[PDB]
């Protein structure tokens, strides 16, 4: 059968929080069967643990954020992206501060570390949510859609009215396209104008070229430019995938985002969980017949 994966070994990384400018020490520990992904504030006494279920999501404005009480964990999307990518079911994610470190602006550093350590299969069937019906949300000109699909695939359009905006639509089937190779390296991005305002509202305090695509009026200001033709929309997919990990079970279906953010992605989540008609849980007693598949541990 398809079995749950956890970490083989623990991983320590160090970085800054993009919004906080805070030095943050990160530790990824294996977790038991049926733990799911569980974020943890080790700097607090006692320690505060927020499962990365959708129920725990807060201010979605500048990043995806987990809350319990008046304790938050900011910017989980890139890491959850990475964990989703490699099909990790169970991990604890320890932090010395409120924000998850940004590293380079992509999932790549996270995927690296996860795979250097390696994965452990566990005597327990992986549980899957199969999309069974179109489920759609709109707000103004944004839209966000699940569509049943025998596999896992993500599509995104964006429109920025911008000299730099190269391609603004992409679609990836992850049962025939390497998440690792095609999506994981896609960096977050800010606009020159936004940044000037946000710094003077104590946001983007840890932001630099070393972890973000910086865009002028006209051009990427990053000396070494883009990792991809379509990095921006490739990053949007990355983020989308993270948000979808909050289900707390992997997805057999397709997502389509149009101009969508964390806020509308999270609405889509809630609505989907609410319409029990629209989905079902499935395990597979024979991976050679299952519609999505996995990399070697
Ligand atoms: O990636 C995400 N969203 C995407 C990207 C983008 C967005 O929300 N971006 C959010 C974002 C905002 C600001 C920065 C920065 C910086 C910065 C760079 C240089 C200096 C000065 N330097 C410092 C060093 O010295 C030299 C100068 C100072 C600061 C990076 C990302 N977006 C948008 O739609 C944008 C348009 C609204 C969709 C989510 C959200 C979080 F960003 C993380 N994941
Ligand atoms: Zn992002």
């Amino acid at each position: 059968m398809i079995k749950q994966r956890t970490l083989k070994n623990i991983i320590r990384a160090t970085g800054v929080g993009l919004h906080s400018g805070e030095k943050v020490y990160l530790t990824l520990k294996p977790a038991p069967v049926d733990t799911g992904i569980v974020f943890s504030r080790t700097d607090l006494d006692p320690v505060v643990e927020i499962p990365a279920r959708a129920e725990n999501v807060g201010e979605t404005t500048m990043s995806t954020t987990l809350v319990k009480g008046d304790v938050k964990v900011d910017t989980v999307e890139h890491l959850l992206s990475a964990m989703a990518g490699l099909g990790i079911d169970n991990a604890y994610v320890e932090l010395s501060a409120s924000e998850v470190p940004i590293m380079d602006g992509s999932a790549g550093p996270f995927v690296f570390l996860i795979q250097s350590a390696g994965l452990q299969e566990q005597e327990a069937a992986k549980k899957f949510i199969r999309i069974k019906r179109e489920v759609s949300v709109e707000e103004g000109d944004k839209r966000a859609v699940f569509v049943p699909f025998d596999g896992f695939k993500v599509s995104f359009e964006i429109d920025f009215d911008h000299p730099v905006f190269r391609t603004q639509q992409a679609s990836v089937d992850f049962s025939s396209t390497s998440f690792v190779k095609e999506v994981s390296r896609a960096r977050t991005f800010g606009f020159m104008r936004d940044i000037e305002y946000l710094r003077s509202q104590n946001l983007a305090l840890g932001g630099s070229v070393e972890n973000a695509i910086v865009v002028d009026e006209n051009r990427v200001l990053n000396e070494d430019g883009l990792r991809y033709e379509d990095e921006f929309v490739k990053h949007k997919i990355l983020d989308a995938i993270g948000d979808l990990y909050l289900l707390g079970n992997s997805l057999i279906g397709e997502f389509r985002g149009f101009k969508s953010g964390h806020a509308l992605n999270n609405q889509l989540l809630r609505t989907l969980i609410a319409d029990k008609d629209a989905w079902e849980v499935v395990t597979f007693e024979d991976a050679r017949t299952a519609p999505i598949s996995y990399m070697r541990p």
